[PDB]
């Protein structure tokens, strides 16, 4: 996240961590995601593509921090790694960029609810919010385009959901956007998502209630004027969310 404030994990409960491991012992962060469900993480296809392997992966809830230890947190396999068939990646745009995360504790058990841990409710039929709205993203992604490292402590803010018509625009993304995504940037070009941040989640206020309304998927750059964040349409995957999450 590229400017916004420092936050916490009780500010942001829904919010998973996602790891990788690797031969040795060393662990890296590969993406965030959100959790939907005690046993369901959602989060992009385009953050697993290359390593489709469920065993090397781990999923924290409840962590506010990178590589350090939160009192209440818990740490979970994944049982189940499902990617979306249909994805694909262009020059820059990321299409059907979504995934399913079935996770389960050591004892087998799924997410128990908790002031650091809850989920996040997801959006109805086509069902999303005026364009203009203010929503909020989240994350442990970059700072700063220059940085290679990414910042200890979770970080959060808040972007405007973009129309189609703008961000259609040759300046903006041209025909790369489909409706299947949504565009969302700062009115002042100061604050974006960045690397790192993928998969995580977009969140916006609809009737009083928090709805997860888009995932993390790709932009050219970070924080760049004309550049909008680009987001999965959550809302236009709920039958292929509910196929994937029965049994």
């Amino acid at each position: 996240i590229i400017g916004g404030e420092f936050t916490t994990i009780e500010n942001q409960p829904w919010f998973a961590a996602i790891y990788r491991r690797h031969r040795g012992g060393s662990v890296t962060y590969v993406c965030g995601g959100s959790l939907i469900s005690p046993c369901w993480v959602i989060s992009a296809t385009h953050c697993f593509i290359d390593y489709p392997k469920k065993e090397d992966y781990i999923v924290y809830l409840g962590r506010s921090r990178l590589n350090s230890n939160t009192q209440g947190e818990m740490k979970f396999e994944v049982e189940n790694l499902i990617l979306h068939k249909d994805y694909s990646a262009d020059t820059l745009a990321h299409h059907n960029d979504i995934a399913l995360l079935k996770i389960r504790s050591k004892e087998g058990r799924c997410a128990q609810p908790s002031r650091t841990i809850q989920t996040i409710s997801l959006p109805s039929m086509y069902n999303d919010p005026q364009f203009g709205t203010s929503c909020e993203i989240t994350g442990f992604g970059k700072e700063n385009s220059t940085d290679y490292l990414y910042p200890e402590q979770l970080k959060m803010t808040v972007v405007k959901l973009i129309s189609h018509r703008e961000c259609q625009q040759p300046h903006y993304y041209g025909s790369e956007v489909t409706t299947k995504m949504l565009c969302a940037a700062d009115p002042q070009w100061k604050t974006d998502s960045c690397q790192g941040d993928s998969g995580g989640p977009l969140v916006c206020s609809l009737q009083g209630r928090m709805t997860l309304t888009g995932i993390v998927s790709w932009g050219r750059g970070c924080a760049l004027k004309d550049k909008p964040g680009v987001y999965t349409r959550v809302s236009h995957f709920l039958p292929w969310i509910r196929s994937h999450t029965k049994e």
